[PDB]
């Protein structure tokens, strides 16, 4: 079941990438860079999850799905870039604020991988550093980045706020599931955690980019 | 023999880098970035192949030898080669960084699929191999499609030089997956020693040769 | 003692990052990018050294201890330090990103050669070590040659500050390969505990100290 679910994930990621490619042919005032980012995220995630389907992306008395971290270390910074470029749509880019989010995010993902390889108290030291990183990313998202979106007009700011809430809501689920599942307290079963880390990324990657790009295309008229 | 051939490779790469450094002192209207890229490619490749000569850049997986240092080489050197090609098409005009980074993304994936294919057994090997080939096909479509159209927009002389260098690179690049498949990593029709000679001779033309043809053409547009 | 010293290091790095964050709120004409670089360096180094304190960032290779977390630290922190230096020379003038990326390329290679040297036995160790030293020499040539000439082109006050920071960095940086060679990784004339103290004290001056001297100088060109 685990293998079949991961094949199904990869196929949906492929269809997502094709959809974003088609949209890019009629860009409706959205820069090509934003279409490219929306295509890379699902293609990279699909390839990583494919490695799990074929039984290569994990190792073993607990099973670590390391391919998830290889996915997230590329896909999550690109998602924060898409969010930041949304706030900055039609105005000056602030690359310092963008790269601050990339730096925080990559650290967050590495702390999670190390936490998964750790035993005892040490696991929860690393986990905690990752959570603090996520908190600061959320403060930036709803503080200075939202202020940039407001400075680009009410229509843009409204779309930014919607996409920020969408992403923020899905992102807090990852560390929660991690903690309740085998990697943490083990209150939830392996099969449960797998279903969560199949369904969340579908909404997190393909869903987010549909909502994000349609909103920006609608500002062309 | 295998060790000595890799020492010889590294020494030729060093001489290549020194030659490009000298050329950079009299740049003849070619930006410094293009000289830097031409120097990094052979220096990085030389260091990787040196690790093979010293017997560090390989290990034994079941009954086969994996030359993993090749992948450490190619993951840096091949994206820089596609950048040099893209900057050639864009010479005297606006840079399109989105198209450049699309080629880098495709290329890095292509090289990773090859490394994983080399570590795989049975059908799984050929799934990864196949994904890498599709990546290479899309790179070739970009090279002869949108990137060639950018070269045309920068004038007849430049477009002619671009087309020559693109064919040169395209011809050498299709040899890598072919050799991979016929050698030990694939069907095993060719011996280890054969594959080694191929992955010594091809990179010399692919790295140092390509950059000589590429840079001399661009320097000739100054006069 | 080794574990306690690494906790103390991480805590000092945290306080360094906080100080640079406060300074960034009243930037005094220094771009936000230079404050961000000064914050990333100590935070990344602190996290790496924390992994040593918890006993995860090292392993036993043959009969010696490799502190591999140091290399994970330096491969991110040292290129960012050379970037801060380069941006100091270029303060109030055109950025030369080709010269900046040349320093990053040299530096990353230098750090990788060190990691491979630490994993090597016999002559091979000293081949890799030597390639890293040559990289450091070329970085020093750039620092006191073309990069210092850019600083002079941005005026006497800036050039004076650049020269001070360049000497400060150059002085600390030559200590790393010296200590490496005298300690367990090399000839073994110095004890593990000695080497540890050196690779706790030097980075404090190398990271937090350098950025204090660097940023205060640039802020003073505003007053
Ligand atoms: C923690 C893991 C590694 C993270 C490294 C990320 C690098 C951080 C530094 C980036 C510099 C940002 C450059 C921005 C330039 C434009 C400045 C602006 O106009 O805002
Ligand atoms: C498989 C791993 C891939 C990692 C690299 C992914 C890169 C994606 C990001 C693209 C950045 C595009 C730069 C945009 C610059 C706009 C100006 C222009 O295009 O001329
Ligand atoms: C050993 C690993 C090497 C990885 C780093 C690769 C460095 C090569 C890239 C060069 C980019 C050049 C910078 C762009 C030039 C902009 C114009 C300018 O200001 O000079
Ligand atoms: C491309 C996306 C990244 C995929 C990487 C993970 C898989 C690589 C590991 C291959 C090992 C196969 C042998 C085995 O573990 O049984
Ligand atoms: C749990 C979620 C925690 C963080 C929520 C966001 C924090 C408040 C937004 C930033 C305020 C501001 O700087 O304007
Ligand atoms: C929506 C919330 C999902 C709740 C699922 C809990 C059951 C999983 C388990 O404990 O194995
Ligand atoms: C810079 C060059 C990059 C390539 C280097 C790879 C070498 C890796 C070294 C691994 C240790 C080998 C162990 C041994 O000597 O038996
Ligand atoms: C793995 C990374 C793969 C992604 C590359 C996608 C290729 C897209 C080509 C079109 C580029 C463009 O938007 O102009
Ligand atoms: C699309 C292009 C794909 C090209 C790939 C071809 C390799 C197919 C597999 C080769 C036969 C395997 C036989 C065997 O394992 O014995
Ligand atoms: C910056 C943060 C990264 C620091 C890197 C350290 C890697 C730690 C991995 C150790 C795994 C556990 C080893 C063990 O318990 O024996
Ligand atoms: C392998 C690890 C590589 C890590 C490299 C870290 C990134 C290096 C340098 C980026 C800094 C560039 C700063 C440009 C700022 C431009 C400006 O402010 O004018
Ligand atoms: C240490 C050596 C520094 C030598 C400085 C050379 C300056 C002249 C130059 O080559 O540009
Ligand atoms: C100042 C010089 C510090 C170095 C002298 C102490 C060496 C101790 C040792 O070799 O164990
Ligand atoms: C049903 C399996 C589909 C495989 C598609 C290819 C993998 C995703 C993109 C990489
Ligand atoms: C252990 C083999 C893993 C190979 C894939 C490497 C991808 C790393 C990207 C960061
Ligand atoms: C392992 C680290 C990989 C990080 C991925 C790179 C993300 C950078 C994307 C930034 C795009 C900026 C677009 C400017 C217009
Ligand atoms: C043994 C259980 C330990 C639980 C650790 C939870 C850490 C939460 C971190 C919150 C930081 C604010
Ligand atoms: C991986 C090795 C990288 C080589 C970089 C070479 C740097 C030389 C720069 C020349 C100086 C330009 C002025
Ligand atoms: C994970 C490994 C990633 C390797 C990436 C190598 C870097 C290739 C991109 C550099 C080329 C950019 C040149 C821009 C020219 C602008 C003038
Ligand atoms: C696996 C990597 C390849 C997946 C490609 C997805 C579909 C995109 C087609 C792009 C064609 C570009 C031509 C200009
Ligand atoms: C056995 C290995 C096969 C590798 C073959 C690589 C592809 C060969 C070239 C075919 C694609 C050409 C694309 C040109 C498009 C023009 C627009
Ligand atoms: C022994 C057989 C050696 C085959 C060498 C093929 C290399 C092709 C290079 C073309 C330039
Ligand atoms: C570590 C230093 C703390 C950084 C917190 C930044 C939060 C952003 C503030 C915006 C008002
Ligand atoms: C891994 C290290 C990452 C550190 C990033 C620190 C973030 C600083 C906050 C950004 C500036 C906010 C401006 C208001
Ligand atoms: C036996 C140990 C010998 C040490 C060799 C170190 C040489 C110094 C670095 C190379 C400099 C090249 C000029
Ligand atoms: C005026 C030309 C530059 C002279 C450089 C002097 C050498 C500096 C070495 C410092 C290392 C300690
Ligand atoms: C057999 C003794 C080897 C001689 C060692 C020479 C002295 C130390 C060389 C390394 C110093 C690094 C700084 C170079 C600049």
């Amino acid at each position: 079941m685990i293998s079949i679910l991961h094949y199904g994930y990869s196929f949906i990621m492929l269809l997502g990438a094709l959809y974003f490619y088609l949209l890019s042919k009629d860009p409706k005032g959205v820069p090509a860079s934003e279409y490219l980012i929306a295509m890379v995220i699902p293609l990279w995630s699909g390839a990583a999850y494919l490695s799990i389907a074929l039984g290569q992306g994990l190792f073993q008395d607990t099973t670590i799905y390391y391919a998830r971290y290889i996915d997230w270390v590329i896909s999550t910074p690109l998602l924060l870039a898409a969010l930041a470029l949304t706030a900055m749509f039609g105005g000056k880019k602030n690359l310092t604020l963008l790269f601050s989010l990339v730096a925080l995010d990559v650290f967050m993902i590495i702390t999670g991988f190390v936490a998964d390889l750790s035993i005892g108290t040490t696991k929860y030291i690393w986990y905690s550093l990752g959570v603090i990183a996520l908190i600061i990313i959320l403060v930036i998202t709803f503080g200075p980045l939202r202020r940039i979106a407001l400075s680009n007009g009410t229509r843009l700011a409204r779309h930014y706020t919607r996409v920020a809430i969408y992403l923020s809501a899905l992102w807090v689920c990852y560390p929660t599931a991690w903690l309740l599942g085998p990697s943490g307290l083990g209150l939830a079963q392996e099969l449960t955690e797998v279903l969560v880390f199949i369904i969340l990324p579908i909404f997190s990657k393909v869903g987010f980019s549909i909502v994000d790009l349609h909103g920006l295309r609608k500002l062309h008229q």
